[PDB]
């Protein structure tokens, strides 16, 4: 296939972009590195079946983009990824996440596209769910302004479906972690813990440390994205993850079993539009796509680790 | 209460300021006259609890007009309210109709404003429901770009709620009718029904005229905005209706008999992002807020079509 990925110089972006070629695509990564690492795409400056174009998916001229490169599906991993940024600044986060969405979608029903692959925020939109782990058929209820545009950008998606025939399928990931996710943040907590502890420098969990995410490896992640852009699930939501849950002061654990040394982080003030708890049920990305996570989390740890460690 | 009203200089804006004003608040209109009009908020220039400030909620400094005003209730009605304008600009619908909340709900949150009664669209944020009349319960399916952007607002407001507890409800019209309605307007069949067979000059009716609509005078809209207003339905969105269906074709036939004149409407092609039915449930309304309709199509029309004969 031709492929488009938006977000392409970011953790799960190039990670997507790998993977994409090594099946045979050709691939248009894109990114205005916002958040994302030329570093992240930097091997590929030799690979014949990629090209980057740099572009805010806000601003840019996304029909041009796509007019020239003609992909038959964009995967959409451009966004504002941090939840207290998108509490501080709701309308940037907004501007991103949601008109960004609009504006690609305007672009590609206009440009031949087949589908469009958005990434959602499983581990956010469902709020306090009525159960764990949660179903898509949970109600949303977001409970930060990121949470919210990730929603609005589902229905914006599906509304172009109604529309023009514009196939979209919605990726909702737990909590994603594994090589390339930024160390130097304030989301990425496997990433954060990793480099800190390898460095001896402080780390830190919030509240009472006992927060609940869904931990799901990058690899496993990328390989429901490729699953979904054939013609299956379209105007639907895949939650992908692996329904268990870990708390801050558990992966903190885990992460110093790996690194070595003090099992120890400061507890510092609650993080408000932070979720107390998110637990996914995945038993539908199983049955319509075989999708199922590979990697858990002792193993994804170790791989994470290692590979900060070099 | 000190209330403030975006989209003021507009068609029910306008007509809410007046009832707020009639109940004894005071008032703040917002608008940038994008769709409104001087001629709605004329009569108030010497009414001294009324202010208007023209400001794009895209662009103006929300957090210092809030400061500056103190509102207890935003009333929350300033949108891009075409459809086809949407679908033709969806970029554009979404900033004023996403990031113009957005904006709203973030200067409201720091200026000790109570509540937000948002506005959506009943008639659109359904799409083709397995029941009608639609209750609130039923799924949302946005099939025009203008409707997914309510659908959005109501959410982002839903949200700022569980954040700071900023109070939201969101009022969502069926089809809103009645004087001041924009007789020009590229929206608003009872208007430019009226507008045209008054002046003698064609008119259209979409497909074979046989969609629904559920339409709803603007006074009624209005005392529901009234009473949402209070400390009340917090997080709840309520439907805003007669709860009847009327055909286009059968509406022309209703505006034509209130009119005189012959009732004889071209059939044009149907336009992308249009409902073919649309007819709101409003026992939530009823049962919380004590809401029900009062004016009735025929009674309404007539109202509408004297509204437009004194011009
Ligand atoms: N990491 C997770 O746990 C997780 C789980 C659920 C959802 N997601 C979603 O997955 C996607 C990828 O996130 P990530 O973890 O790889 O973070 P990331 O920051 O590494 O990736 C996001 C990428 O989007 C780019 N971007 C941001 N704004 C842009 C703009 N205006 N124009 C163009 N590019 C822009 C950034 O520069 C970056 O390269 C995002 O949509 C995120 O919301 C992430
Ligand atoms: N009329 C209906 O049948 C109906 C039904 C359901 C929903 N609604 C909603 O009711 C509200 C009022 O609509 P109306 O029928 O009075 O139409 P209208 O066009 O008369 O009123 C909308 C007003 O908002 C103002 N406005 C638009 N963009 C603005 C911006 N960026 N900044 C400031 N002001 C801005 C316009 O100038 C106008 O005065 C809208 O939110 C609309 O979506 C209308
Ligand atoms: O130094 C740190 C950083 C984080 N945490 C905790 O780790 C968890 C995860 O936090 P973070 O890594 O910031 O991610 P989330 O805010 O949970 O959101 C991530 O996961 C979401 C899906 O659930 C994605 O949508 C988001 O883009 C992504 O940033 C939380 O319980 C935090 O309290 C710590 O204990 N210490
Ligand atoms: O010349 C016309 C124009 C319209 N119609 C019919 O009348 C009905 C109503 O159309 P409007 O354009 O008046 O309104 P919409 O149903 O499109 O309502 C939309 O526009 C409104 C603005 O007036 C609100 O914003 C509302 O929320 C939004 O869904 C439709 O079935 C349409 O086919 C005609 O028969 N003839």
């Amino acid at each position: 296939m031709r492929a488009l990925v938006t977000g392409a110089a970011g953790f799960i972006g190039s990670t997507l972009v790998d993977r994409l070629l090594a099946d045979g695509h050709s691939v248009v990564g894109l990114d205005n590195f916002a958040t994302g690492r030329a570093t992240n795409l930097e091997h590929l400056a030799d690979n014949s079946a990629h090209v980057f174009v740099e572009a805010d998916i806000v601003t840019a001229d996304l029909h041009a983009i796509l007019e020239q490169h003609r992909p038959e599906v964009v995967f959409h991993l451009a966004a504002q990824i941090d939840v207290r940024r998108s509490v501080a600044d709701p309308q940037f986060d907004a501007a991103v996440n949601v008109i960004g969405t609009v504006r690609l979608a305007e672009a590609a029903r206009q440009t031949g596209v087949r589908k469009i692959v958005h990434t959602s925020s499983g581990g956010s939109i469902y709020g306090t769910p009525p159960e764990y782990p949660t179903p898509e058929t949970a109600p949303t209820d977001p409970a930060s302004p990121y949470a919210a545009g990730k929603v609005a950008g589902e229905i914006y998606l599906n509304t172009f479906r109604h529309l023009y025939g514009l196939d979209c399928s919605h990726i909702a990931p737990a909590n994603v972690y594994g090589p390339r996710q930024d160390p130097h943040g304030e989301a990425g907590v496997v990433a954060i813990f990793a480099q800190a502890l390898l460095s001896g420098k402080p780390t830190r969990v919030f509240g009472d440390g006992t927060n609940t995410r869904d931990y799901v490896f990058v690899d496993d992640v990328v390989d429901a994205f490729v699953r979904v852009s054939a013609d299956v699930g379209g105007g639907l939501r895949f939650n992908i993850g692996t329904g268990k849950e870990t708390s801050d002061r558990q992966l903190h654990s885990a992460v110093a079993a790996a690194v070595g040394g003090p099992d120890d982080p400061e507890f510092h003030p609650p993080r408000l539009g932070d979720l107390k708890r998110s637990c996914l049920d995945i038993g539908l990305a199983e049955r319509v796509l075989g999708w199922r996570p590979q990697i858990e989390l002792a193993d994804g740890v170790r791989r994470t680790v290692e590979y900060f460690r070099h």
